[PDB]
C-alpha cells in the first residue's frame, strides 16, 4: 500500500552525464556511445541569446573548441554538427557506460523522470509530466541546461526530453533528443508565453482509481454520466477533452476496481463542482495529474 | 526555478541491491563489501508472522540455507549473524560497486531517499521523510522488505533506513542499519498502532521559505508572534514545537529573504487559522513538511 510519485532509478542514466564547455559556457551532454549531445545554445554567450544566428556562431567554432570532461577525464572531439537545436559531438571514444536506449518523442500528457544535473554532475532525480502546453514544471537552477528526461523499459532507456531553456513565467521548455522542441519556444531569450495550461483528465483519472485501490474511497458518489456531459464539464474546469481511446486506457483499471470509467468521471465531476470539501485524496488536497494509467499500473503491480 | 521533491541519484545504492532467499521467503538485501544486510524476518514463513521466535527459527538455518543473488550471479556465504532486527550474512566476494559509505541512525522530521526494490531489482526512488511518530508514508508492495533509505554527501552514501513493515494502518515502519527499529515497533504481524502524526514544524517554515524564494509571496503578511505565542497555535493544529535550536537551522534562509523567521511564523499561525481559502503555494493546496531547511538550500543553490 501507499502511493508516491516515483521516478525510475537513475544509475543508468547517471554513467552518461558529462560536462561541456564552449567558451565561457557551461552545461550538460549526454555521453552515448561516440557521441555526445548538448542544447547548441552551449555556443551563445549570454549576450547572444537576446537573437543568435547559431549557423554564424558555430562556424567559429572547430572540434577543439568543445572542451567535454566525463567526471575528471577529458574526451577527444573529433566532430561536430548541429541537429535542430542540438550539438552533436563526435567523440574517438565509446561510453563504456552506455545503456541499451533509444530516442522517443513523448506525447502532452505522459510523464518521465528528469536527473537534473549541474556541470556534469548529477544532483536529484524527480518525476513529471509534459504538459499539454508542452511546458515542464520543473527545478532547473542556473548550469542545468542539457539535463535530460527519460523512461526506463526494463534494460532500456527511453530518452525523451533534454531542457534548454526557463520562460519568464518560471515553467521550463526543451526539445526531444533530435534537437526538435516541444511545443512553439525557440532557444532564444525573447517573450514566449506558453498557452493555457489544462489538466491531463485521463491521469486524474488514473489517480482516482489508484485513490480506491488504496482505500481513499469517500469521493465515490452514487451518479454516473456520459462522455458528452463530462466533457462540458472538463471544457469549463480546463479539463483536457476525454476520449474512448482515454477510456479504453483506463479498461484494466476499471476492471481491477469494479468501477465504471463513468462512474469515475461522475465522481470527478462532483469534486471539479463542488471542491474537496477541506478533504484530501492519497494525501493531496487538489486532483493530481501527473500519474498516467501506466504509471498507476506499475505502482500498484 | 521551481520547486520540486528530489529523491537523490540511486545510482550508487542500485549498484549494492541482491536477492536474499531463505526457505519460501524472498527479500531485498543490501550487499556492501563482503556483507548482505537484509530484515531478520527472511527466515519466517508468512505463519511464524503472528508469533516469531527468531533465535529459535535461525538455529534451523546454516550458511547454505540462505542464498544470495546480485543480478544473475549466486554469492557464497561463509558466516551468518543476527544483530538486532537484520541478518548480516558473510560472502566470500566484496562488492566490487561499494560505494564509499555510512551507516547512521536519523532523527524524525529529517528526509531521506528510498530506492523501491522487489526480488533485489531497483523499481522506483522517491523522498520522504521519518514522521514524527517514527512511521514513513511510502510505496511498499509485497517483496519490498529490504529496500533502503538514504542520503547522499558527495560521493558517500549515508544509509539510514532499511523497510521492514506494513502496519495495518497502511503506514510503514523499519530499522537503522544496525537492526534496531525506528519508534516502538516490532517485526511481528500483531496490533501496533503508531501514535499522533504530528507536522514538522520546522519543515513546513523551510517550505514557506522556498516558496518565497520562487515568487509565492500572497501568504505573507503585516503580523509577527512569540515562540510561546505561535507554538499555542502550534499544539492545536498538531504542529511539532518549535524550539530555538530550529529558528538557528532557519537562519541562512531567513538571511536570504530578509523575512524574520517569527514574522514567518506568523504567517504560517494565520494559514494555520483561516486555511488556504482555495489557493495554492508552491503547487500546493497544503501546507508541506517533508523538505528540510537543509533541502531547501541544497535544492536553491
Ligand atoms: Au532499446
Ligand atoms: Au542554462
Ligand atoms: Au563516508
Ligand atoms: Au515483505
Amino acid at each position: 500500500s501507499g502511493f508516491r510519485k516515483m521516478a525510475f532509478p537513475s544509475g543508468k542514466v547517471e554513467g552518461c552525464m558529462v560536462q561541456v564547455t564552449c567558451g565561457t559556457t557551461t552545461l550538460n551532454g549526454l555521453w552515448l556511445d561516440d557521441v555526445v549531445y548538448c542544447p547548441r545554445h552551449v555556443i551563445c554567450t549570454s549576450e547572444d541569446m537576446l537573437n543568435p544566428n547559431y549557423e554564424d556562431l558555430l562556424i567559429r567554432k572547430s572540434n577543439h573548441n568543445f572542451l567535454v570532461q566525463a567526471g575528471n577525464v577529458q574526451l577527444r572531439v573529433i566532430g561536430h554538427s548541429m541537429q535542430n537545436c542540438v550539438l552533436k559531438l563526435k567523440v574517438d571514444t565509446a561510453n563504456p557506460k552506455t545503456p541499451k536506449y533509444k530516442f522517443v518523442r513523448i506525447q502532452p500528457g505522459q510523464t518521465f523522470s528528469v536527473l537534473a544535473c549541474y556541470n556534469g554532475s548529477p544532483s536529484g532525480v524527480y518525476q513529471c509530466a509534459m504538459r499539454p502546453n508542452f511546458t515542464i514544471k520543473g527545478s532547473f537552477l542556473n548550469g542545468s541546461c542539457g539535463s535530460v528526461g527519460f523512461n526506463i523499459d526494463y534494460d532500456c532507456v527511453s530518452f525523451c526530453y533534454m531542457h534548454h531553456m526557463e520562460l519568464p513565467t518560471g515553467v521550463h521548455a526543451g526539445t526531444d533528443l533530435e534537437g526538435n522542441f516541444y511545443g512553439p519556444f525557440v532557444d532564444r531569450q525573447t517573450a514566449q508565453a506558453a498557452g493555457t495550461d489544462t489538466t491531463i483528465t485521463v491521469n486524474v483519472l488514473a489517480w482516482l482509481y489508484a485513490a480506491v485501490i488504496n482505500g481513499d474511497r469517500w469521493f465515490l458518489n452514487r451518479f454516473t454520466t456520459t462522455l458528452n456531459d463530462f466533457n462540458l464539464v472538463a471544457m469549463k474546469y480546463n479539463y483536457e477533452p476525454l476520449t474512448q481511446d482515454h477510456v479504453d486506457i483506463l479498461g484494466p483499471l476499471s476492471a481491477q476496481t469494479g468501477i465504471a470509467v463513468l462512474d469515475m468521471c461522475a465522481s470527478l465531476k462532483e469534486l471539479l463542482q463542488n471542491g474537496m470539501n477541506g478533504r484530501t485524496i492519497l494525501g493531496s488536497a487538489l486532483l493530481e495529474d501527473e500519474f498516467t494509467p501506466f504509471d498507476v499500473v506499475r505502482q500498484c503491480s
